[PDB]
């Protein structure tokens, strides 16, 4: 295994990159990503598969610069698959050849069940939610993974793909309904269902972009948006029937275009199909799959528990000595637990806490003039694998807020119906805000009760400074702090 | 050290910073905070003996700042005490009383030395080093006289906010005042106003007029046309202070610091003064960092361009393409865009810095570059300097937009036409630079650009209808 991996995936629409950076066990990152659409599968559907000529002279130019581009990352490891159009091909042996005489990469073709698995392993390991359904629409076909507590369980591949459907009906001039009703007949073929649904790959990231600007979503990352599936299905289903120039006005970017409209209607076949509730959006897929498949070497390629690797690697670059986070999130937990009488609060919200516990003095690295307000910026958006939008919205809120009254008028605080009660978020930060205070100086053995309405704070110590500052402290209701 | 952490003892309060250094010469502040523990509480009437009171409030502050040295890991700690125990005639018991209770061994510096060590700070850390700084504090008011980054000269007032706010709190006040600014030996055009008593001033002045950038650091004011307001600031009530933003603590100085700085300021003839966020701990700190440099930075060496890239760009290589490729690019379309050279300085210092966002993310790692340049590029930039970096990296292969607040933030800035020329230029930088490529060359005939290359250049081809254009013009590869 090497610390830095370039995987590379040639699909039926584009060639994809990426090269990952271990920092540490655990840790990793995505140093650098990049696609190229070149389309391999242009014109082959009519050809029986047949990759033609101009294409594959297209994929093997990209190719040449992706190897360049390994190297110049100093990859030790570069890994190659090759998806549907490829492995569908009578001419692949040809198109592999070509691909290693040019540019040195051995292409694996990887079959339906693998380009399955692949996608399960990544979805397993780097979301929020570890019991579900992938979704990979493509090019050339489609790939579901059934996940339950984490283990992949079942695995479907089905040919039907965006290109295919395109260059196989809305292309010979064939009716929707037609297309319609034979990406129902595959879909079939699906025997499982399940409340949760992963969303892979280029067609679904393009409609939760779609669906973002539509209703004005407060977050710009991808990876980790939850979709009400229900309520969106519909308009998933009227995209299938716009015109490009309405697809512009949602914001489809150009080369999209041309592919998006089949994609919607595969995707609302099989939502529909799956009677999925909640599909995520996820902005991995099988280049994660294939790396954490070199990366986790045992059965199932699954982390251990209690073992995050956007958390460790954000700590591993920008918070290597990890003490004083760890004490904070550690009186973080001891506040919550002492006030709870008073404030009642869900301890789902415990998890959220003490992330921003261990989190609060990371932008720091970045300037101490408004260091918590860089922490929010670092959390929200470099916080990725593991973690929904809605528990980077509450991490870094308790973070931004921290020693500030939470303003009524906050877009991540009202992100979701789901989200906390500003009464709630403002006690998470009033406690983070007070452990900071405590864990300043070198302070042992603190302890908190409550009598009555009173916080009473127990220690050996003198805590000067902690007094001294007790009056900056926004309180969530009026309550009285004694140092004993 | 690695870690430094300097600690100052002032009048109404005691002050701690701790700096990392990066590099040899990359540093940045990582910590800082206070304690206002007044010890100079009633001394006057005592001939400047400090109290038993103030004195244990010291003691106790000092001690935790002391522990905080120790949680950064601090392999130098460096305590300096100014003109309240400079002045009292038990010092010694209080330099003993803080070493048995904390260790920390306190270096008593003179006035001459308090200014030198201000004006260490602002000739290396602003972004003009020639003019005369304004350190006013509790007990005593420093200046000294910066030529080229060079001190020239070192004065001690012997005027505070305490005395002034005693004896006075207005013809009155300033006659005293007066009495002790004429013995200013200089002049300057420029000023460096340094401590908190005068940054409190300057955050009233950027407050009223809505500046778009935070930072206090390098806020220029015009000395002449702001005279009137901050004269009116030593008259006011308690509660339009409070109004005006004016934080609780600072209220006791804010109007008598006002009234020392109109005097000097008058007296200096200064036209300019330059918000500094910098003083005697970080003098202290270069004073180490640069003791074998003569106290000043070399040419072409600033240590926050330094530390960032330290931090965030440990491989440099590739932004060294991206830049030298943007001068390249800047020079072959200048027929074309006629823009002033100077801003090669911004154009250079973006091509470096671009892909520093990339540490964080990759999704939107411009965006995350121009956070990281406008928050963290800070001593040695002006903030027109740094709005122009930053824009220049957020809005790489975008439209830059006609009411953008930054771009608008003075009208010193580039046209909207000049930056999204520059944004462009640097976006097809990076187009370039993405693969291995060997030695590019660019000619332009009329309103074609030509890029010559013995590389396919295939990824960089696709990419180029992704460019925004600030003109029409035709890009060729040869």
């Amino acid at each position: 295994s090497a610390k830095i991996t370039t995987v590379i995936d040639i699909g039926s629409n584009s060639v994809r990159l990426a090269v990952f950076k271990k920092t540490s066990q655990f840790g990793f990152y995505l140093l650098f990503e990049t696609k190229s659409k070149v389309r391999i599968s242009e014109g082959c559907y009519a050809f029986n598969g047949i990759l033609q000529e101009i294409p594959m002279q297209r994929a093997v130019k990209a190719l040449s610069e992706f190897k360049e581009i390994a190297l110049k990352y100093k990859s030790k490891k570069i890994l190659c698959v090759a998806t549907s159009a490829v492995r569908d091909a009578p001419n692949r042996l040809e198109f592999v050849a070509r691909v290693k005489k040019a540019c040195g990469l051995q292409i694996k073709i990887i079959d339906g069940q693998k380009e399955a698995l692949y996608g399960g392993i990544a979805c397993a390991n780097l979301l929020h939610k570890n019991s579900g359904i992938t979704i990979d629409i493509g090019g050339g076909s489609t790939e579901c993974a059934l996940i339950e507590k984490g283990k992949i369980k079942d695995l479907i591949s089905l040919d039907v793909g965006t290109i295919r459907i395109k260059e196989m009906f809305l292309d010979k001039d064939l009716d929707v309904k037609l297309a319609k009703a034979f990406i129902q007949k595959e879909v079939s073929k699906l025997p499982f269902k399940h409340k949760n649904a992963f969303g892979v790959g280029g067609t679904i990231r393009a409609l939760s972009k779609v669906l973002m600007k539509r209703f004005d979503y407060p977050i710009d990352s991808l990876h980790g948006y939850e979709i009400d599936a229900h309520k969106n299905l519909a308009f998933i289903e009227k995209i299938v029937m716009l015109k490009e120039d309405q697809l512009r006005l949602l914001g489809v970017n150009e080369e999209r275009l041309d592919s998006i409209r089949s994609g919607a209607l595969i995707l609302s076949v099989v939502l529909e199909h799956l009677k999925t509730s909640l599909m995520i959006t996820s902005g991995v897929g099988v280049r994660e799959g294939v790396f954490l498949s070199d990366l986790l070497r045992n059965h199932y390629h699954k982390f251990p528990p209690n073992i995050n690797p956007s958390l460790i690697s954000l700590k591993d670059r920008f918070l290597p000595h990890e003490k004083h986070s760890q004490k904070v999130k550690k009186e973080c937990v001891k506040l919550f637990e002492a006030l709870s009488p008073l404030h009642k609060i869900d301890e789902k919200y415990l998890f959220h806490l003490k992330i921003a516990g261990e989190l609060a003095s990371m932008g720091k690295i970045l300037s101490v003039y408004l260091a918590h307000k860089h922490s929010a910026y670092f959390i929200l958006n470099a916080l990725s694998y593991g973690f929904s939008h809605q528990d980077r919205a509450i991490i870094c809120l308790l973070a931004q807020f921290s020693h500030k009254k939470i303003p009524k008028d906050n877009a991540i605080a009202h992100m979701s119906a789901m989200m906390p009660s500003l009464l709630t978020l403002q006690w998470l930060s009033f406690i983070l805000s007070l452990a900071e205070n405590l864990c300043l100086t070198d302070s042992h053995h603190l302890k908190y009760t409550l009598e009555k309405n009173k916080l009473v704070i127990h220690s050996n110590d003198a805590l000067y400074l902690a007094k001294e500052m007790l009056p900056k402290l926004v309180k969530p209701i009026p309550l009285t702090i004694e140092f004993a």
